[PDB]
């Protein structure tokens, strides 16, 4: 019952492209990528080959087939420990899933930054260059359960320890700017709201239901964080293409004690890129760990996902300067007002070896902060700082959370905290209180200073009553949205109107619809008398009169809002189909290879049936999945090579290949006698915009194929897609 | 008042098909359908309209839109104590899923004999024609977490909570008549080969991997299961057009002790019927909760499943 | 700066005889005592000098005394995740205490067999002479909560866990030879009935209530093992002098497949010896945890607990040669019938560093048994497998409880389980099930052999049908307590009949004390009518005339069973109190102390006040307590030297020390005018059996002494003392 | 949490008050109450926005905490009147 003799049950620990080898354990497949981190777990590291089957008290096993029974056909002996062990363990394996984000994929990597920060910030990890940070990253979508699907329309979370050498600091974030609430005390009410309806837990992984939209048409402070979710930045193409924030404004406190105003920024250095929804939502269908399954292997195919941290640094003094309130986290910043500063990059390249002891037992918690960081009042952040503590107290089964090797720091922690369900610390300090003598006071506090000193609050003056109130800055709700509507192209407006136009379709209740068309009037007229005419609502003549909101500091745009406006396409590590036929024309195949090969473009080569086919000059192609199998929707173009173009001209997968992928506006390029395909999908004899055609596929038919891919999906088509049949 | 005047908020207590009207609580939608297990439930049974909102401990709330600061725009106070427990409280909302079928769907009814089995059984639920047991009866599938899709191609449970005059009885049973292994001591490693490998967690709802075939190819006791869920078996339309099965043979046992050996089935009275692969695999993206809204939607409008 | 100038905080690193220093974690107490367990629990180990005091993710403290506040008479911030963090891990300190046995107290130590048994069992643990296996140890009472007394009446547990090269096995047993019941699905109820009562949840430590008595009158199998709790073995002075046994019978295996039927027992080196019941009760109050310090004090000064395991052995032709069932575990198999075969040697030699993380969380279970070990049908036995696993899932919080430091195997283990809460290894395995390709099946079951092998269990003959039915070879209650009793001497004899006359009179309901005799009348007569004089019950005919059960396979008694009748006293690690006067006879005092030290029994040097006394000659003597403060509960034998004896001559604390540890049977000694206080305690002018007296301390002063002292008690005196007031 | 195994200790019979209570907390280890509300959050329309808050008053009102005025820096510091 054994591996084949071959060898071929085992991946090459090499970076190898996605689908040439399976998938393995990060410690197996890329044994010699280390950091301090990945090294301090080697404690409980454990292997398998040439142990013997144990039970958990080391006892070896003889016969794991069979339960011990009163003869070979009698009842099952109470006295199986062998047995009761092994199912005791099974039937305790699940631990509660996290109450939000409970969907997530997760890596190792590491940080540093480029320059020292020590003028704004004492903060450790930011101040060497050459001081590299261990970090642990997990990026999740918000409603679904852990199984549910990944290319939902949602929110994504993007949490990133680091193991600095003065502590850990998780920096919790999203992919967009603000959240949909002001202040923590509605959290339950919102999240309630967007997740599955108590009475029969319907819809997973979904804002499309009535009692998302009632909530939101009767708190228009959401409204903004609804656009961001209603456009394509809710469906990202993979976590290495969004941006991630950490939306409220934070302190940095340098050595002096200055303080300055800080929001967080990831940038993607693999560019901005997303799905439309189509494409997203039969994905979820097809395949539901697409996220997940992108960002493992992109990172065995040595494609690690890269991001730059930055700041929108504001000084003390200019808190009040803008016209909506710092501390109100459904507000953004806008970048023409204050410009992001590029801090350091974040580079992931190690997979987990096991999922769930490293990424569903890891606890990131955003008052997780160390010296030089500091809060601000924002209600909402001041409320998340009691809840990431709590929830583990059950998640991770009690307080020494901590102790779980991945999130157990790499620098000392010592302190009199004691006991706790399954406490792994053995202390020997004679004391567990202090201040005490009999261990001379040991382990003591440590005053504030420049470098490795104790944490000190910033002290902030605090002047007001013990109110229950919302701040009257925060009031305003509608000039945020209307910037970022009028800051995207017309086609990303095209996909908003749809968004909503979906979602609201699904609302019950009519009255629901109209009560956020209302809202929708209030930013944009355009925008709601679009989505209303989707619905068959007809905006009133007060509604057609609501004057338009106020724009922000001036601004009637800013790009940076928009995912495509700004070129920033990077086309290593997406992947080509190559649709195959029964005698492909190899010197087509020669050409295609290599020049996706020069710019790290990975290829997948489809047919028919499994197997293998051989080109015309002898050439054995294995087929890595059939076009049923791995539809368009997984790929980010499609060549199809010249050969004998009659095997595949009639199949009704390979032409439905080429309908889908059209629809999806992603580019198409066929090569010789492959330009009978231009039937399907009804292309002039002359040509179109994101189809590129030639005689035989060469450097320009490949160059022009890939200017296109750079540009992510072929927007001039979408006039044209309504009519497709696909 | 939130409320539209005109009261299209509240779905009507009657029957009506599906999409008709939102979906609602079973005892608002249908108050007056009843049985003892449903009636002993309202000693737990919170209403809401016409009431105070309160703290767990009945002090009730003035402003539930805000947290306690010291100033409109200033830090949070630890005094905030209606802040606290309402965010303790949805932070430990979630318990562990079940370890396998921890995606299901539920509803409640009621079983009937035809006849007195007194001849066959003792059991006091069969005896007689005219004593009607409540039910609560759970479908699922078996691989995928609880916020997996429906109609995955998999087995799926049908469990039945019988609720007797001498005892609970639970019939846990499947859709196919036979299970994948023959010995208990293998249920873990037949459920690991079939769930989400371990080092990255793919895939979900899906037995199509490496490991469930690497452990099918290497035990050939589970071929005969294997078979009916590669069938269309293992993509029913609904769960009202699937057979459940007890799987197991159990005894009967008479009055006078007979034992008799004994296989459960049900048959649905609305006729077995399935979905076709690319149909199914498209449905888990357009709907993953076809099945559970199916359900849910044929018993408001008085389609109730029925099995023998 | 906290530590006093002159070191005295620290413990001295070296043994150190109790009293002299504080006590201290067992690795700073004893840095150079090792075994392979110890050593293998350093990498959890957590030290304290010299390092910061930090949050659980390593950020310093500056201020561990306040919580953060606005202004500092003002409200407590949330943001504070200092003070957040440090209550919620106080918070949740706690976990469940076991279901019973939840009061002990534990040692490390190690094992070494006298010579292989291979010849009867292929245990690798018992294979070589050479073999030393690491053990943990811990000693209980059953029925109290963890923070009950120590010097109650109860059974007492004796839990060993051996770390062997095979797996864990765990000897988890009792200090008497059978238990109260005979099928496992009673324990629930008999524990219900000698626990607090439910409604009021009295009494603690305490079978002296109705419920108990009620369910004992009623099933009379729990006869045997009431008769050895109303005995002195209900009431061990020490750990270290009381016998222990595993009840049941086990069987060895050995290569060859046949197999043995073996009865475990712990045979102490320091002898047999139990208090008296006034000074044991009375102990509870002035020291609840008597035998925890008894123990860990003995470890500190060298004293080690040295226990010899043996082998009661019985063919497997030989099953039905007895009187009584071999699976019963409410029989004994007497030594004169089958003598106990002697094994290996137990030392416990080093104290844990942290009680909760290393005795609060060891799990012990009967079911942890390894290859040359096996079961047999006791259906107490059978119960117990599933319990033991079962009940840690609540107490150590889920399924990975073996991973906590203290229960983890040195031996290595691997098998496919994975998850669970608190899962500390992470699985490298591509596979997590067997059979598998894709690992080539690693890890792999292992043929049974004779070493290194997988464990089969023994293909014992099964033949019945499936009944809820007891053996009728069980149904014999009588012969072994009245066995036990003829076994006792007359003064053992006497503290049965009083344990049985205090406990019934604390029975409120007179019946049940009126059925309770009954059952002693069953068992022996004398017995009986002894009980029901000191409870105004008189004996009716037909009582006085039930015929007393069989003798056990032709013995009228076995010595074996007695504490007493045999001799095995050791006086190494005894203790005296030497009371002071203002005056001390300097010769006397150096006498005594010589005798002492010579046969390493401790001393604690007693007066009226703390501080230190000036002996006749200029010597400064040290005092380590008041006569209250350390009463004659806490030591073996009084000793009084001259001096100024008109000092203490009418303290009445003095004179009551001597009354006390007179009416407990203690030996006491009187030199020169101490001789005085003979008239406390109503000795005659020439003298008494167990009162040494001189003019001098010492000629024969002190050799006569400690020749009482290796006697233990002065059993002579017991006519004495009902005369004395104390 | 850990000593009553979670947040539904108010449930347990000793603990439950025996006025009203009614608010849009949900789930959480060992449940009693079913609720039947279709709104498990507010504001909401679909249940009339029931159970609702209620205004401080003399009887029977919402609670509202002290305007005590609050001034000071934020310090981890022992007012000097403790000394
Ligand atoms: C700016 C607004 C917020 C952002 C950006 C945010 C971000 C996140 C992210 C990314 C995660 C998943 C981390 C992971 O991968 O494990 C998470 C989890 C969580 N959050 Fe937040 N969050 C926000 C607001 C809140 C609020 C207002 C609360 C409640 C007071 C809250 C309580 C929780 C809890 C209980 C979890 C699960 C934590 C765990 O079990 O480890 N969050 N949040
Ligand atoms: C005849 C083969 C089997 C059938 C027909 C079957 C059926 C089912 C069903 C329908 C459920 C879901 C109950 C629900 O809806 O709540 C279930 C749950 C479960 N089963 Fe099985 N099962 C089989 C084999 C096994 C085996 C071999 C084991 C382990 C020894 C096992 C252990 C479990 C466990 C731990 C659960 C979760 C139950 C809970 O959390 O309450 N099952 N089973
Ligand atoms: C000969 C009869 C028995 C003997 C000699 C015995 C011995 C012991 C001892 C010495 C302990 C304390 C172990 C420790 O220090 O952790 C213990 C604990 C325990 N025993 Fe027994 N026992 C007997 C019968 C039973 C039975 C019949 C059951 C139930 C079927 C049972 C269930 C338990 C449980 C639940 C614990 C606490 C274990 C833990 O929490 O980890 N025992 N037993």
């Amino acid at each position: 019952s054994l591996a084949p003799e071959d060898g071929s049950h085992r991946p090459a620990a090499e970076p190898t492209p996605p689908g040439a080898q399976p998938t393995a354990p990060g410690s197996l497949k890329a044994p010699d990528t280390r950091n301090e981190k990945l090294n301090s777990l080697e404690d409980v590291r454990k292997g398998s080959e040439n142990y013997a089957l144990t039970t958990n008290q080391g006892v070896r096993i003889a016969d794991d087939q069979n339960s011990l029974r009163a003869g070979s056909r009698g009842p099952t002996l109470l006295e199986d420990f062998i047995l009761r062990e092994k199912i005791t363990h099974f039937d305790h394996e699940r631990i509660p899933e996290r109450i939000v984000h409970a969907r997530g994929s997760a890596a190792h990597g590491y940080f540093q930054p480029y320059k020292s920060l020590s003028d704004i910030t004492k903060a450790d990890f930011l101040s060497d260059p050459n001081k590299i940070t261990p970090v642990f990253v997990r990026f999740s979508t918000v409603q679904g359960g852990a199984g549910s699907a990944d290319t939902v329309r949602d929110i994504r979370g993007f949490a990133t320890k680091f193991y600095t050498e003065e502590g850990i600091f998780d920096l919790v974030g999203n992919n967009t700017p603000i959240f949909f609430i002001q202040d923590a005390h509605k959290f339950p009410d919102f999240v309630h709201a967007v997740k599955p309806e108590p009475h029969w837990a319907i819809p997973q992984g979904q804002s499309a239901h009535d009692t998302f939209w009632d909530y939101v048409s009767l708190q228009p402070e959401t409204l903004h964080n609804v656009m961001w979710a209603m456009s394509d930045r809710g469906i990202p193409r993979s976590y290495r293409t969004m941006e991630g924030f950490g939306v409220h404004t934070f302190r940095l406190i340098n050595a002096e004690g200055k303080a300055t105003f800080v929001r967080f920024h990831w940038k993607p250095l693999a560019g901005k890129a997303s799905l439309v929804w189509d494409e997203a939502q039969k994905l979820t269908g097809r395949d539901p760990d697409f996220h997940r399954r992108e960002l493992w292997e992109a990172i065995e195919a040595g494609d690690f996902p890269e991001y730059e941290l930055g700041f929108q640094l504001i000084p003390e003094e200019d808190e009040f300067k803008f016209d909506f309130d710092l501390l109100d986290p459904t507000k953004l910043i806008p970048e023409e007002l204050v410009p992001v500063q590029r801090v350091g990059k974040m580079v992931l390249n190690r997979n987990p070896d096991n999922f769930f002891a490293e990424n569903e037992q890891a606890a990131f918690h955003p008052g997780h902060i160390v010296p030089g960081l500091d809060f601000t009042n924002d209600p909402l952040l001041q409320g998340r700082l009691f809840s990431y503590t709590d929830t583990q107290i059950s998640r991770l089964g009690g307080p020494n959370f901590h102790e779980i090797p991945i999130n157990r720091p790499t620098c000392p922690y010592h302190n009199f905290q004691r006991d706790g369900m399954h406490r792994m610390g053995i202390d020997t300090n004679p004391a567990n209180y202090e201040p005490n003598s009999i261990n001379d006071n040991w382990p003591r506090e440590t005053p504030p200073g420049p470098k490795r000193g104790g944490f000190e609050s910033y002290q902030e003056r605090v002047e007001g009553n013990k109110v229950r109130e919302r701040s009257p800055s925060f009031g305003e709700y509608y000039s945020h949205p209307r910037l970022f509507w009028l800051s995207q192209t017309p086609f990303e407006q095209r996909h908003i109107v749809d968004g909503f136009s979906f979602e609201l379709s699904k609302v019950v209740r009519p009255y629901i619809r109209e009560r956020v068309v209302d809202q929708l009037a209030h930013i944009d007229l355009t925008l709601a008398q679009a989505v209303a005419k989707n619905l068959g609502i007809e905006l009133t003549d007060d509604q057609l009169n609501i004057t338009p909101p106020p724009d922000v500091n001036g601004l009637k745009k800013d790009p940076s809002l928009s995912l495509y406006a700004i070129p920033d396409g990077d086309v290593k590590g997406r992947v080509v189909a190559i649709l195959l036929n029964d005698e492909v024309r190899s010197a087509d195949l020669l050409a295609i290879l290599k020049a996706l090969k020069a710019k790290g473009v990975h290829a997948k080569l489809l047919y028919s049936r499994m197997g293998e086919v051989t080109a015309d000059d002898g050439t054995v192609l294995p087929i890595a999945a059939t076009f049923a199998g791995a539809p368009s929707l997984t790929v980010d173009a499609v060549i199809v090579p010249c050969g004998n173009i009659a095997d595949i001209a009639d199949n009704g997968d390979a032409n439905y290949y080429l309908m889908e992928a059209y629809k999806h506006l992603k580019p198409i390029a066929l090569a010789g006698d492959a330009r009978k395909f231009k039937a399907t999908i009804k292309i002039a004899d002359q040509g179109e915009e994101g189809i590129v055609e030639a005689d035989s596929a060469d450097g320009s038919f490949m160059d022009e194929l890939l200017t296109l891919m750079a540009a992510h999906r072929v927007w001039s088509r979408i006039p044209k897609i309504d009519k497709i049949p696909a």
